[PDB]
């Protein structure tokens, strides 16, 4: 699955995953991150996980 990755001051780097998931991770609505595959985690941090192309905008 084609993921959107988050990398510091740098907007709209996409990677081509072997996952079938894309995931967002969030603490207070600040994303701490944006990448490949289906991360577990417990308050405060919040996990959005999907599964298609570009999904995890």
């Amino acid at each position: 699955t084609i993921c959107h990755i988050q990398i510091s001051k740098t907007h709209g780097i996409l990677k081509t995953c072997e996952e079938n998931s894309c995931y967002k991770m969030s603490v207070r609505g600040w994303i701490i991150g944006r990448g490949c595959g289906c991360p577990s985690a417990v308050r405060p941090r919040q996990v959005q996980c999907c599964t298609s192309d570009k999904c995890n905008y």
